[PDB]
């Protein structure tokens, strides 16, 4: 049984960033392999991959991952 | 089983990015593999991935992932 | 028994970003892969994925993912 | 059983992106394979993939993905 | 059984984007593959894919996808 | 002056190539440019550009160039 | 005064190259460029530019390139 | 004066190469730039550029190169 | 006096190569630039780029470079 | 006087290579420079840039290379 279950029940500054870049390489949520069986990425988040990567107010809510790998019985 | 449920159940500033940039090369959620068996990617959430990547308010309610891999029983 | 569920019941600033950039190259979610049996990519949210890449309230509400890979049995 | 299902009940700023670029290559959800069985891609929610990308208030509700692949048996 | 289910019940600011580019080239949702068996695009949400891709208010509500592929049984 | 002058004057194995590709991509003599003045491009010789180039005996004999480029003066 | 003189005057093996290739990608005299005022190429000689490039006896006589480039004044 | 001269007077094995390749890329004489003024590319001689380059016998009689670049005088 | 002269004047084995690659990248002679004033690239002998690069019996007579560059004067 | 002279005058084994590789990456002659006035290449020998790069027999007469680079005067 792999269950995820996620409830949200609602009863209802300044950020500056300047960024002046040469030559940006950016590698984010990376899975390199050679001779795997399983690759499994799950996001219930956020992943924010710039060269300039701004995450205001971002994973603010109700979040659930259930992730069974393998399991060769 | 292999269960995810959400329930969102509502009763109901600045931000400046300024980016200059010359060769920008971004990568964000690679699985990159040789020989594999699965290659599973789930996203419940947010993959911003520019290069200039902002997210405000992003991931804001209620998401389940339920991932089951594998299993050879 | 591979099931997701999602309910939503409902009874009811500025952001400048400003980008310049000269050889911008993006990837997003990849899965690369030699030799494989499974590529599976589900996005109950959001990919947002520019060489300007901006996500303003993007996932909020209610997602749900069920994924079953693999099972050999 | 591979079941989604997804209920959306109701009982009812600035944002200024500017971008200036020369050579931009993106590539977004991206599953690049050789000898594969299966590549499946369910979109419940956006892929927005520009070289500018704006999403403004975009998956805002009930999305339900239940993907069930290989099983053998 | 593969069943997808959806229900949507009603008992019922500025967005700028100004975008200069020279060369663009814009892969979306991209499956590349050699000798594969099942290749599965649903898209029960949003693909914008542009040079310029704005997704405002878009995957708003009581979206449903169920795939199953593969099983050799 | 720009004189070129050619004489030639005559008072008068096995070579096994086998190729097998797939996807090939040949550039040979390029010139790529922006905002250039002159683009001058002499063969006196051989420009031998296959997949599968195979040149035997070629350039033998008696060969002038004679190239004045720009000279503002 | 930019001369070029040639005189040619003539008062008169196994090779095998076997070759198998998937994906070849091949650049050879190659002048990219981005404001410029001058883009010459002389060839007097041989350019052999295969994904199998066999030169064999080739450039073997009497060759002469005279190139003046330049030259404000 | 910018001269060349070339003069040739004539009073007149097993070469075995098995390549086998996967993805081969191959640049040879490049010359990249940005904001140049002469780009001068003069071959009196053999540019072999496979990705099987064989070169037998090749550059085997009396070349003259002469370049005269710049010269602001 | 940019001045360049050959003369050549005639008064007249086993070389197995096994090569077995997997993603090979050959760059020669390569000049890479910015902001330059001359790129002179000049070849009276041989450039072999191969991925599998033989030379056998090349450069065997009478070659001349005279280059000149800058001389602002 | 920037002069070069060349005169060839004439009064007239086993090598095996065996080579398995894989991810070969190959530089030969790189001139790789930012903000210069002069980047000159000359060659009158050889350049042989393999993966497997066998060079037999190969520079065996008379070479002359006379450069004169810069000279504000």
């Amino acid at each position: 049984g792999v269950v995820a279950a996620a409830e949200k029940t609602k009863q209802g500054g300044v950020l500056y960033v300047g960024s002046k870049t040469k030559e940006g390489v950016v590698h984010g949520v990376a899975t390199v392999a050679e001779k795997t069986k399983e690759q499994v990425t799950n996001v219930g988040g956020a992943v924010v991959t710039g060269v300039t990567a701004v995450a205001q107010k971002t994973v603010e809510g109700a979040g659930s991952i259930a992730a069974a790998t393998g399991f060769v019985k």
